[PDB]
């Protein structure tokens, strides 16, 4: 079954990435924006419904909203992998770019936008406050950049 708890469930999957990425060591550092920005993404969803009562409107939204629930599976899954210390190498080696969760990133910005504008529609939430707008991709470079250079030079665990 999955009653009104599941509402606590699917905005604690995305809290689940900002203590995943503490986990990490390595491309901890990259990951710290995955896990930064995905909080700003269940942090409206979750405050509201702690406002008051069940606070959710019509079913039809539930579609749109089932999207984004999963697009941190993604996220999350992807942490628990990389959580290993060859594993990153493999998935370094094996892509041209730097960033680890690059294209997890990618739809987590399109499961959020997606909605956004039902939620806005729907609930009284100013969606895009200030940190949306822009793709958090370009910045997410930046770091991977640095953060692949010192990754050269690890021979220890
Ligand atoms: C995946 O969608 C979630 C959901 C999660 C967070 C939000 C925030 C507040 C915007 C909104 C909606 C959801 N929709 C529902 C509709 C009906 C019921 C019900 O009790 O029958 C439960 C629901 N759970």
């Amino acid at each position: 079954g999955s009653p009104g708890e599941n509402l606590k469930h699917i905005i604690t999957l995305g809290q689940v990435i900002h203590k995943r990425c503490e986990e990490m060591k390595y491309c901890k550092k990259q990951c710290r924006r995955l896990g930064h920005r995905v909080l700003g993404l269940i942090k409206p969803l979750e405050m509201l419904q702690d406002q008051g009562k069940r606070s959710v409107p019509s079913e039809k939204l539930t579609t749109a909203m089932n999207r984004f629930k999963a697009a941190l599976e993604e996220a999350n899954g992807e942490i628990e992998k990389f959580s290993n210390r060859s594993n990153i190498c493999r998935f370094l080696t094996a892509s041209q770019d730097k960033i680890l969760f690059k294209d997890v990133n990618r739809k987590l910005s399109d499961v959020w936008k997606e909605l956004s504008l039902l939620l806005q529609v729907e609930q009284r939430m100013p969606v895009s406050p200030i940190s949306q707008g822009a793709s958090w991709a370009q910045e997410d470079q930046q770091d991977a950049d640095e953060d692949r250079r010192a990754f050269q030079m690890l021979r220890r665990d």
